[PDB]
C-alpha cells in the first residue's frame, strides 16, 4: 500500500537532514509528513506490487545539478533552500523506491545500499 516504502525513503532523507543540518524536530516532522504525502500522491498511479520494476524510473529520486523537484518544494515548506539542500544531502544521490525494496546509491560509481526489504 506504499506507506512502508515511502516512509523508509523519507526516513532516510530526514536522517540526513537531522545529522548534517541544524534542523529542529518540529521542522523535521513537517518535512517527513509533507514528503510522505507528496510522494504518495506522486506514486499513486505508478505502483505495481506484482511488477516492482514497472514505474521504477518514474519513482526514482535523483539529486544532480538539479535538486529533485518534490524534495525542493517540501523542503521550502520548512524553510530550506535548494542551495542548503545541495549542501546537506549527498551530491550524487539516486534513491529507488519500489514495492518491497528501497535502495540507494551515492555517486555514479558508489555501492548500492538497501534501506528496506520485505517479503510479498
Amino acid at each position: 500500500d506504499m506507506l512502508p516504502e515511502i516512509a523508509a525513503a523519507v526516513g532516510f532523507l530526514s536522517s540526513l537532514l537531522r545529522t548534517r543540518g541544524c534542523v529542529s524536530e518540529q521542522r523535521l516532522k513537517v518535512f517527513s509528513g509533507a514528503l510522505q504525502e507528496a510522494l504518495t500522491e506522486h506514486y499513486k498511479h505508478h505502483w505495481f506490487p506484482e511488477k516492482p520494476s514497472k514505474g521504477s524510473g518514474y519513482r526514482c529520486i535523483r539529486i544532480n545539478h538539479k535538486m529533485d523537484p518534490i524534495i525542493s518544494r517540501v523542503a521550502s515548506q520548512i524553510g530550506l533552500s535548494q542551495p542548503q539542500l545541495h549542501q546537506l544531502l549527498p551530491s550524487e544521490l539516486t534513491l529507488w523506491v519500489d514495492p518491497y525494496e528501497v535502495s540507494y546509491r551515492i555517486g555514479e560509481d558508489g555501492s548500492i545500499c538497501v534501506l528496506y526489504e520485505e517479503a510479498p
